[PDB]
């Protein structure tokens, strides 16, 4: 289990513990998965998505049953295999981001560019620049959100945790159905209960018994 971000990432003066990253509470490194919605024209191939998220094109291709050069229609969700490791008491997967235009902010980078796979709080904690003093060309250390299964999760047969980007209209039930897991395990993974509200544009951990479905668009259809 990890705390649910609960929209605390949308206010960069908020200092809730969850915003600094999942907590290192199990094995210190593991295989994990992110998700990402194809964004045209900058982040819609295995090469560009892997560049942003520091995966590899072959890993993205294999995970989604495409080739390493197959373009991906805008707004399609793809799985992104990554290594998740402990650093400074947190689980994260490291990437690097060079700002493209002055006017980008820790918030726009975390929320828009990285689609809530990181938070402005973790970016600020792990980079030297003041929020009001960022410019094109600055290179940021990006701590992407991932975790490794706890002992309790592992004993239940969960081999991986996947960071899932929630879209408008989904629920813990509909997301669990995509992956063939029970809704209660999704709730447990995020320290939520059956009445908890889950927001769109906020990530949610999904425990997996096996590799995720290769094409999520069809898994997500009713
Ligand atoms: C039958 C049944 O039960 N069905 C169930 C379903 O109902 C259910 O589905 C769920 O249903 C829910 C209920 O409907 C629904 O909940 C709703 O969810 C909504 C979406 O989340 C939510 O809306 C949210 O609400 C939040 C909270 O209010 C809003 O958050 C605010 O957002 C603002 C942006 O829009 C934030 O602001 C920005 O803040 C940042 C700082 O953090 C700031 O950044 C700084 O900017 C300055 C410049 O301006 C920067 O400074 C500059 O820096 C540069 C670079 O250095 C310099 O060059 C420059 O000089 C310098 N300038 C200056 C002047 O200094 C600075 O650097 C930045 N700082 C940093 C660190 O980067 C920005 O400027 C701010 N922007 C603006 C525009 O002001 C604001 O902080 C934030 N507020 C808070 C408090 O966080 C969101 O906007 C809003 N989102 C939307 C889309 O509207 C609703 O409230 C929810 N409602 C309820 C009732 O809960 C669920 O989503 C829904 N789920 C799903 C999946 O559909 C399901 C599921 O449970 O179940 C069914 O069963
Ligand atoms: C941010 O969150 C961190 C994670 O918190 C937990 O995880 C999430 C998912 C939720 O479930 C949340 O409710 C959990 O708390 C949090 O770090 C945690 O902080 C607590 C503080 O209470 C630590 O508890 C202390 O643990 C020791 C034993 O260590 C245990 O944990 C470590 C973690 O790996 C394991 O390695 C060990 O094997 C143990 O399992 C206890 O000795 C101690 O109890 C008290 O004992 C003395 C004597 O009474 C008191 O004087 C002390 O004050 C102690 O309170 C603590 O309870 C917990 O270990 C730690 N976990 C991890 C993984 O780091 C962190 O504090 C949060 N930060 C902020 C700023 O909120
Ligand atoms: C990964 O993607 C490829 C390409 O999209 C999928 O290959 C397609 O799947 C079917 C099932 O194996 C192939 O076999 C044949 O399909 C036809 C469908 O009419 C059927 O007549 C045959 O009996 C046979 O099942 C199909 O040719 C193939 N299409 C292409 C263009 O290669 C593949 O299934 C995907 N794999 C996974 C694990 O998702
Ligand atoms: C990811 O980046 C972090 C820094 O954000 C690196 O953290 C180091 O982790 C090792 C091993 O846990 C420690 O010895 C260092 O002291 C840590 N540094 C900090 C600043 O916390 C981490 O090495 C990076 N991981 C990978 C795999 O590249
Ligand atoms: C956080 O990022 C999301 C995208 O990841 C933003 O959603 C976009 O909002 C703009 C409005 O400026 C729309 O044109 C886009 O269509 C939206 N994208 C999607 C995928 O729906 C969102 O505005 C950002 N900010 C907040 C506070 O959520």
């Amino acid at each position: 289990q990890q705390e649910y971000l609960n929209n605390n990432q949308l206010d960069c003066d908020n200092t809730h513990n969850s915003t600094y990253g999942n907590v290192c509470n199990s094995v210190t490194s593991c295989q994990s998965y992110l998700t990402f919605k194809s964004s045209s024209p900058e982040y819609n191939t295995p090469s560009s998505i892997s560049y942003l998220l520091n995966s590899t094109p072959s890993l993205v291709a294999k995970s989604n049953n495409i080739t390493d050069v197959t373009p991906i229609i805008t707004d399609t969700m793809v799985t992104v295999p990554v290594t998740c490791s402990c650093s400074g008491g947190r689980y994260q997967h490291n990437a690097t981001y060079n700002l493209k235009k002055t006017g980008e902010t820790y918030f726009s980078i975390a929320n828009n560019t990285y689609q809530s796979l990181t938070t402005c709080q973790a970016l600020m904690a792990q980079n030297p620049y003041d929020a009001k003093n960022l410019f094109a060309g600055d290179d940021l250390h990006v701590p992407l959100r991932c975790a490794c299964p706890t002992k309790k999760q592992s004993d239940a047969g969960f081999k991986y945790l996947l960071t899932y980007l929630v879209s408008q209209g989904e629920s813990p039930d509909s997301i669990a159905e995509i992956f063939g897991v029970d809704t209660q395990s999704v709730l447990d993974a995020n320290e939520l209960d059956s009445k908890s509200v889950v927001f769109y544009f906020t990530p949610l951990l999904v425990p997996l018994k096996t590799e995720p479905p290769a094409r999520l668009q069809i898994a997500a259809s009713p």
